[PDB]
């Protein structure tokens, strides 16, 4: 059960580096 910890921690940071 590691869906938010790594599988959607790295994918979430691409939108933060681009938007913010």
């Amino acid at each position: 059960s590691d869906v938010r910890y790594n599988k959607s921690f790295i994918n979430n940071r691409l939108l933060n580096e681009h938007a913010h």
